[PDB]
């Protein structure tokens, strides 16, 4: 609770007039460049009146510092002024704008002021207009006095200061008497001290390297109070932490601010130092200047004119006004420091730049091009940029009137009348009248064609004879706070006319124009026609309504592919909007309309009422709005300046209503508090937890990696698009986790839909083997140890006989292991054959156990119910070197009795008669393996172990057709892992081939046609098979492993996998044939 007593004085001194030596012969050059921050103490009178020592910066008065300047001018501060008197009152006059420009950017800051040079004052002048001078900032002194022999009334600094504890207080707060805590003069010693050590040439830190020697010195920082401590230092005037995430400088911090000053002339004296955001970006060394440029049209009729009445230019206008009008995508420039001149051909040019040739001190903007229609479309946009160039950044300005120079008769001056009453002269009606002759009339088309919309292409023009809508309330749709969208006809069509209010400012509807005429696409609703004498848009009615009232009513069309079109087109439409420099700030999902509820269509969404959609480029914007719950976080706290990634919050927040299928939006129309606080971050819940709904494991991993605060660690829109043009993300249905230590290489699922999924899990990790029971729908890992060997496979009977089921197992020590799968309790334990358990698999139901001894070994389907037995005969197929771990099953009409399978490095097939009917050697490179599945659609795709490759034998003939190479189709993903470790077999589509290395291969069946192939969210995969699931069929189970720690994932995969490939690819191969067609058209 120290009183802390440090504050600027930033002696703002236009140049010339010895604002350095001022100071100089205060506390104790040549041209000061840029800003030199001394140091100053204070001991006053009364000594129990602590230090008031004040960070003294002493500015300079040269233009280019004009310009680079005003980002250094913040609160809590006790300015000056200086101007000398030999001058009179022209240097009162040159230092009125700068007085403009104090009492803009910092409003909570007394304005002393002072003489200077009493050897020559002539105070006798200037003194009436000093006098009159108290827009302006607060005046509160005036002590013209000399500049070296200080023998006036000076140190009243001190007294200006001190007794200003809450005559300048930061909201009634205490500036010199803040008894702050010993946390932040800690840090700001600890800070003070470690300035040294910190390179000098470019002075920067990491927040890391602050926080670990906060530790260090036990500073008792906390995470969540830091940066209010940084933020209150910075603020204080000893380091200068630009938190603007449209400056990307949240992360680097900065110790030095001396440094920061003093490189406007390491700059303009002609890394990673790029980011000079204060093509090129130097307005320091543009000449200033009128150069020696000649209109083509010299005349008085043949050329519009706009002009901009402004009290004073800001600081900071010109080079935001050049760097905003370089934008040359709508060309020999020939800009200077103010007037642009961009010339195209001796048909259009603007010639931007101001004049003061006005016979009066105001400062006139002016805007030039011929007046043909090119020219008018030039116009119509220039005044467009500036007028939001002046409405994001400079605020204050609107004191802006502005004007129109029209000419009755050519030939001669022009007259000047303003477009607050041209708006209505225009507004009642056409061919503004002459006064003194009314046979002599000028079109409003060629005097400011930016009030009847003639800006725009002929085509979207008003055929009001053929708009045949009724005012009445009956027809009435949202109302978005600007208008009210009715429902219409044109021409013979059904249209939503939107008719604006009462009374609208003209800016708006050209807000809403200017992106809804130039940018076309098959996710942007298309504007049909824009009138002036209503003031009224024509948009393409939606039919099937906005998205919030088909969440909140119709959840029954809601599928789980519509959820991923209507977070698909709209996704498209940012990526179109942000790629052509426009931001929204509006995406809610009461702004989401639909066209078609069949899935497979091809424009389902399609953004709409486009409100509040400010231009945006690298700079960005200041202002603060949309609407509460949807809004970005750092739109919030309107004090910083956010970019085109303050958007994709918004679709995360719109993300999250739809997985949610409208429980937030409907559970936070009650009270908004709510829906606010969450505003910034950190209020938001898991979905499937509350809500009901079903899991989505690709979206919730995008839904956080999109909803972070840090605004660079959220994706661009087309890394956010690039992500959901993948049908990897929309066939997934749940990812589940096991526990750490434990494997698993044995699967069996429950088809008999006890709870409709009963996964068990074989596992061998320890010599004792584990048997865990995993739940679907409840994830139950209840797992027993009750094998003392290996549990190699599993096998599931549902036994018609009396209705039973009754799992089975198998040992690496050659055991037959018997659970009953309703009777907890029941080991009915069998005769163990003569070797070990290689596979088991299940009219004529029998298990048709392997052995590793190379002998078949069979059972009786109601011998279960007996304890040790072995029912038919064994058939010993093979030898001691031949591993019996194949089985399989029936396909081709279901024919049971042409069970294959085979015996080793062998291939075999049998019957009912159980005798072998072919037996096949694969002895035809890797032949020194064994066998592991055979799968029989039309012939035998047989795999085995260590094998880049996959044999194909038929049959019919018992001949080799193709070898289709796995390793070889993977060439191009990236002594690779390109072994085969499981092989599965849809219905009648496509292979499932499940490779070791991590990666799914979605394999075709005509030739050898690849389809996709999925990566990246495994590292292997142990046994995959198919099951069912809650009463429905097509789920593929997929049992990734990670290898070091071994985590075992359990995937679910919808089997319908191969046509969404194909069908997703064809409509994504559709809408960008539009999306160029449509496109093509705005250019021609
Ligand atoms: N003749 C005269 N020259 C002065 C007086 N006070 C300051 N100067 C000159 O003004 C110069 C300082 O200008 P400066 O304040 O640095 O200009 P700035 O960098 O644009 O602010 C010094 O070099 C002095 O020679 C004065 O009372 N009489
Ligand atoms: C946002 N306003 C618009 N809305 C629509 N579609 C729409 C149709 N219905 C009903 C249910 C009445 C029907 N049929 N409701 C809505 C929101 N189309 C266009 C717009 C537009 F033009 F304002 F963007």
């Amino acid at each position: 609770a120290v009183p802390y007593n440090r504050m600027k004085l930033m002696i703002v001194g236009n140049t010339g007039s010895g604002k350095t030596t001022l100071l100089q012969q205060l506390m104790k050059q040549s041209a000061t460049v840029g800003i030199d921050v001394k140091d100053w103490p204070i001991q006053i009178r009364d000594k129990r009146k602590r230090d008031l020592v004040l960070n003294v910066w002493d500015f300079a008065g040269r233009e280019e510092f004009y310009s680079t300047h005003p980002h250094f001018m913040t609160q809590r501060a006790l300015y000056l002024a200086v101007y000398d008197l030999s001058k009179g009152q022209a240097e009162v006059d040159a230092m009125k704008p700068w007085l403009f420009n104090i009492k803009a950017r910092a409003s909570s800051s007394p304005v002393i002021l002072v003489g200077t040079h009493l050897d020559v004052s002539d105070e006798k002048q200037r003194k009436a207009c000093m006098s009159k001078i108290t827009g302006f900032p607060a005046i509160r002194d005036y002590h013209f006095v000399n500049a070296t022999e200080e023998s006036d009334a000076l140190a009243k600094l001190r007294k200006t200061i001190i007794n200003e504890s809450l005559n300048f207080k930061i909201r009634d707060q205490l500036v010199v008497g803040q008894l702050i805590p010993d946390c932040y003069v800690e840090l700001e010693k600890i800070i003070l001290s470690e300035r040294k050590n910190v390179p000098i040439e470019f002075p920067v830190i990491d927040r890391k390297r602050l926080l670990q020697l906060v530790r260090e010195n036990q500073l008792q920082l906390d995470e969540n109070e830091l940066p209010h401590a940084v933020h209150f230092l910075n603020e204080s005037g000893v380091l200068l932490h630009f938190q603007d995430p449209a400056l990307q400088l949240s992360d680097l911090y900065f110790v030095e601010p001396k440094w920061l000053c003093k490189i406007m002339a390491q700059i303009l004296t002609v890394n990673y130092t790029q980011y000079f955001k204060l093509y090129l970006l130097v307005p320091s060394s543009l000449s200033d200047h009128r150069p020696v440029i000649e209109l083509p049209h010299c005349e008085n009729s043949e050329i519009i004119i706009r002009l901009y009445e402004m009290p004073y230019f800001p600081m900071g206008f010109w080079s935001r006004l050049i760097n905003r009008l370089l934008e040359i995508s709508p060309p020999n420039r020939r800009y200077w420091r103010q007037g642009i001149y961009l010339n195209w051909s001796p048909e259009a040019y603007c010639l931007v730049g101001s004049e003061v040739l006005d016979n009066h001190p105001e400062s006139f903007l002016k805007i030039t091009v011929p007046s043909c229609r090119k020219g008018c479309i030039l116009l119509g946009q220039v005044v467009d940029h500036i007028d939001s160039l002046m409405e994001e950044w400079f605020p204050g300005l609107l004191l802006l009137k502005k004007w129109a120079l029209y000419s009755f008769n050519d030939g001669e001056e022009h007259q000047k009348i303003l477009l607050d009453d041209l708006m209505k002269k225009a507004e009642e009606g056409d061919l503004l009248v002459n006064p003194d002759q009314p046979r002599l009339t000028i079109p409003i088309s060629q005097i400011a064609p930016d009030l009847i919309l003639a800006d725009l292409p002929r085509n979207i023009m008003l055929n009001n004879d053929e708009l045949e809508f009724e005012q009445a309330p009956e027809f009435l749709l949202g109302d978005g706070s600007f208008g009210s969208v009715y429902r219409a006809a044109y021409e013979g069509e059904e249209v939503a006319v939107k008719i604006f209010n009462k009374h609208t400012s003209l800016r708006l509807l050209r807000q809403e124009l200017v992106v809804l005429c130039h940018l076309h696409h098959p996710s942007l609703i298309s504007l049909l026609a824009a009138g002036i004498r209503p003031r009224m848009l024509v948009m393409e009615l939606a039919s099937k309504g906005s998205l919030d009232r088909l969440l909140q009513q119709d959840k029954a069309s809601l599928t789980r592919t519509l959820q991923h079109r209507i977070a698909l087109h709209v996704a498209d439409g940012l990526r179109y909007l942000h790629s052509a420099m426009i931001i929204y700030r509006d995406l809610k999902p009461h702004n989401v309309l639909l066209f078609t509820l069949y899935p497979n269509a091809a424009i389902i969404a399609k953004i709409a009422d486009y409100g509040i959609a400010q231009y945006c480029c690298r700079m960005g914007i200041k202002t603060s709005e949309g609407t509460p719950g949807f809004r970005a976080p750092e739109v919030a706290r309107g004090n910083v300046i956010y970019n085109q990634q303050a958007d994709v919050y918004s679709f995360g927040l719109l993300l999250y209503d739809i997985l949610t299928t409208g429980g937030r939006i409907v559970e936070g129309l009650k009270f908004p508090n709510e829906f606010d606080e969450l505003e910034i971050q950190g209020k938001l819940p898991d979905p499937v937890k509350e809500y009901g709904c079903a899991p989505w494991p690709m979206v919730e991993k995008l839904i956080k990696q999109c909803l972070k605060e840090n605004p660079q660690e959220r994706p661009t829109s087309a890394q956010v698009f690039d992500i959901l043009n993948s049908a990897e993300l929309v066939c997934l249905t749940r990812r589940i986790l096991l526990p750490k230590n434990v494997i698993v290489e044995c699967m069996v699922a429950t088809h008999h839909n006890s709870r409709n999924a009963s996964i068990w899990l074989g596992c061998g990790h320890t010599d004792r083997g584990q048997l865990s029971f995993l739940d679907l729908n409840t994830e139950g890992y209840t797992s027993e140890e009750v094998a003392d060997s290996r549990i190699l496979c599993l096998a599931l009977v549902h036994l018609p006989v009396e209705k039973e089921s009754w799992i089975v197992s198998g040992t690496q020590s050659g055991t037959l292991l018997v659970i009953n799968t309703e009777d907890g309790k029941k080991r009915h334990t069998l005769e163990k054959m003569t070797d070990s358990v290689t596979c088991l698999y299940c009219q004529k139901n029998f298990l048709l156990v392997g052995t590793a001894d190379g002998k078949l070994a069979i059972f009786e389907d109601k011998t279960v119910k007996l304890k040790g037995a072995a029912p038919l005969k064994i058939l010993n197929i093979g030898n001691v070197s031949t591993p019996l771990m194949c089985l399989s099953e029936s396909t081709n009409s279901t024919e049971r009795n042409v069970m294959w399978g085979g015996c080793g490095t062998k291939i075999f097939s049998f019957s009912n008669d159980f005798t072998i009917q072919k037996l096949i050697e694969t002895r035809t490179a890797f032949s020194d393996s064994n066998i592991i599945t055979v799968v029989v659609d039309t012939a035998l795709y047989i795999a085995k172990q260590n094998s880049p490759v996959v044999e194909v034998w038929d049959k019919k003939t018992e001949k080799l057709c193709g070898l289709i190479d796995c390793v070889h189709f993977l060439r191009e993903v990236t002594s690779y892992s390109g072994r085969v470790k499981t092989l599965c077999l849809q219905k009648n589509t496509a292979l499932w081939i499940g490779t070791g290395g991590g990666h799914i291969l979605l394999l075709d069946l005509s030739t050898r046609r690849l389809i996709r192939v999925i990566y990246n969210f495994c590292n292997s995969v142990r046994v995959m098979m198919t099951a069912q699931l809650g009463s429905l069929k097509n789920v593929m189970l997929v049992l990734g492993y990670n290898r070091k720690e071994i985590q075992s994932c359990l995937t679910v995969w919808d089997i319908n996998l191969p046509h969404e490939v194909q069908n997703l690819e064809k409509h994504i191969e559709v809408r960008k044939e539009l999306a160029e067609k449509m496109r093509r058209t705005s250019v021609e």
